[PDB]
């Protein structure tokens, strides 16, 4: 009517937007965790077989 | 109706966003955990190579 | 209308959303992933140090 419109519009976009960003880099950054412990309990594994060794 | 309109678009547009979003970012993880496991698999040899060594020594 | 400048705006602000998600995303990846090169490096160079030692003492027997 209008431009209260896309006034509203716009700040709807904005915070709708904004929490998607956020959702995002969660839902990678736990990926991230969980693909990259896997690499850690293999590397403990090593050091754990070395120091025994030893 | 236009401000439905708008709206509507914003959830729509958004949901797809954030699935790109994360499917990109998963896809670099894999590369990244893909270049560790190939370093992982080497050490693991040298390890494998290393406790042969050490009981041929014993004598 | 009103539609189009609203939508444009929605298109733009999706854009730099979805561009600054993968990157911060990448950059979370970035520092675990030197994180565990570095806990590698350390381990392979101890690793290359002992078989330089073993194999020393190996031919030397």
């Amino acid at each position: 009517k209008s431009s209260h419109t896309l006034k509203t519009a716009n700040s709807y976009t904005d915070v709708t937007v904004s929490n998607s960003t956020k959702k995002a880099i969660r839902e990678s950054n736990q990926y991230t965790d969980h693909k990259f412990h896997q690499l850690e309990n293999r590397l403990d594994k090593l050091e754990k077989r070395l120091l025994k060794l030893l």
